């Protein structure tokens, strides 16, 4: 899926990903919830924030020197925003967690390649 790579734009870079990786993971989380107690309010609030994130990760992505992966995240994350549009409107928990089962692996991954730096 993805490998050997820095695929972003613009101390230290990498921890900023996590930082927006971690985001979605909690968010999606709070989000999955607030689906389960329907509390809908408090529901667009944490999806708007995993959307707004995505959104950020899209902006960032380097097309240059990411190669590849960089145009699978670019499917990765405008999917993972219309997943996450879907699980607002029609109220499924199910595909929050294919959302956070996402960013589970990115984030793994991510950290392995950068083992040191962000411990």
């Amino acid at each position: 899926y993805a490998n050997a790579y820095q695929a972003y734009q613009h101390e230290s870079p990498a921890k900023l990903i996590e930082m927006l990786y971690e985001g979605i993971l909690r968010f999606s989380s709070q989000a999955k919830r607030c689906i389960e107690n329907e509390d809908i309010e408090k529901k667009i609030y944490y999806i708007n924030r995993v959307t707004d994130i995505f959104t950020e990760l899209l902006n960032i992505l380097d097309y240059e020197k990411g190669g590849e992966v960089a145009v699978y995240l670019t499917g990765l994350y405008t999917h993972q925003i219309k997943v996450l549009t879907q699980a607002n409107v029609e109220n499924d928990a199910s595909k929050i967690d294919l959302v956070l089962n996402v960013a589970r692996g990115l984030l793994e991954a991510w950290r392995e390649i950068h083992s040191d730096e962000l411990a």
